[PDB]
């Protein structure tokens, strides 16, 4: 992936724009 993506991913996981979090990219 990129890892810098998995973790983004990751907070796309968790909803991303939604998950309460900002992106990680």
């Amino acid at each position: 992936e990129e890892e810098a993506v998995r973790l983004y991913i990751q907070w796309l996981k968790d909803g991303g724009p939604s998950s309460g979090r900002p992106p990680p990219s």
